[PDB]
């Protein structure tokens, strides 16, 4: 999914 934490898609 997109994680947010990086801000891409893991």
């Amino acid at each position: 999914g997109y994680d947010p934490e990086t801000g891409t898609w893991g």
